[PDB]
């Protein structure tokens, strides 16, 4: 499907320090929305589409800091 981290849970930034989202568990996602808005270090950014699909879950959605090995949101890109 398209995960939120890969095989990582290694150094640097292992988690995902979600303080905010813009589109909500469900919803057909274009090729140009944003996801969440998470904070690490110095940054705090994104993650735009590469693909566009179903946003079919959000399991945590902010608030609350993910990990990796964990996922966290899943897209469907049937053809990718």
């Amino acid at each position: 499907a398209f995960e939120f981290k890969l095989p990582d849970i290694g150094e640097g930034i292992h988690e995902g320090e979600i303080v905010k989202w813009f589109v909500k568990p469900g919803d057909e996602v274009n090729e140009d929305d944003v996801l969440c808005e998470v904070q690490n270090d110095k940054a705090v950014v994104e993650i735009p589409s590469p693909v566009k699909g179903k946003v079919l879950e959000i399991l945590v959605p902010e608030g609350t800091v993910a990990t990796v090995g964990q996922t966290l949101i899943t897209l469907d890109a049937p053809g990718y």
